[PDB]
């Protein structure tokens, strides 16, 4: 498996655990309502070691770019400024976020043609499944 195989526009088809993940982060109720009904597309592009991940919906539109392996400042949707690192390892894109002594990991992998995105903080997990928009 490779990082290039994650490229494309992806539509959200299933979500489990989103609200609980947001509660673990301590995100406030307005932003958790907004997440309970937004179904953002994810657009992943990678040019060698350059990665970009964009989220698009009417409620939520965000993007970040990085170099694989290099720490960078990510501003998250909820407004954290994290030190983030993305790496492609063991067939998955792994995005590690650290802020204020806290940590969360977001993993993105292909399973049977679908993009499976797992976010975890302190054992609290959100699993999101996407299908390719083509």
């Amino acid at each position: 498996a490779t990082v290039q195989q994650l490229e494309g526009r992806w539509r959200l088809v299933d979500s489990k655990g989103f609200d609980e993940y947001m509660k673990e982060l301590g995100v406030g109720i307005a932003l958790r309502k907004m997440g309970a009904m937004a179904k953002p597309d994810c657009i992943i592009t990678c040019d060698g070691k350059n990665l970009t991940i964009k989220t698009e919906s009417t409620l939520k539109t965000t993007q970040f770019s990085c170099t694989l392996g290099e720490k960078f400042e990510e501003t998250t949707a909820d407004g954290r400024k994290t030190q983030t690192v993305c790496n492609f390892t063991d067939g998955a894109l792994v995005q590690h976020q650290e802020w204020d002594g806290k940590e969360s990991t977001i993993t993105r992998k292909l399973k049977d043609g679908k993009l499976v995105v797992e976010c975890v903080m302190n054992n609290v997990t959100c699993t999101r499944i996407y299908e390719k928009v083509e």
